[PDB]
């Protein structure tokens, strides 16, 4: 597609570490247009984080330009505070298809997510692969 953002909504509860679930309902997001539709299309409501991501990953922005970008769009939350206090970061969430990194910091009410290719990307000519 052709844009720079797309905000996505969507509900459900699955979303932590060792692929168990998570308190989720219902929330939005911000994703960069740098990703797939089909991917807030049919993302998965289930989350499974196996790492953990520091803020100073996501520092680099000469890797936000062969990748995608998601944003999590909440009104509550829970230890977010202990971390955006402490390192502001989180857990990296590895996938058999994808890879996806999720690092909370300087937002109480939103995550900072990052959408990466799984080992598979057609890196090679010009210009940021969209």
């Amino acid at each position: 597609s052709q844009s720079k953002y797309v905000k996505v909504w969507e509900g459900n509860l699955s979303g932590q570490r060792q692929g168990q679930p998570v308190l989720i309902t219902r929330l939005e997001g911000y994703r960069s247009a740098s990703a797939s539709d089909s991917l807030a299309a049919n993302w998965p409501p289930t989350m499974q984080i196996v790492r953990l991501i520091s803020q100073d990953h996501m520092n680099n922005k000469q890797y936000v330009g062969k990748a995608d970008f998601l944003v999590f769009r909440a009104m509550s939350q829970h230890g977010f505070l202990g971390q955006l206090q402490d390192k502001k970061l989180c857990a990296v969430i590895q996938l058999p298809s994808q890879t996806l990194l999720l690092s909370v910091s300087d937002k109480a009410c939103r995550l900072i997510g990052m959408l990466f290719p799984g080992d598979m990307v057609v890196f090679k000519p010009q210009i940021p692969n969209q």
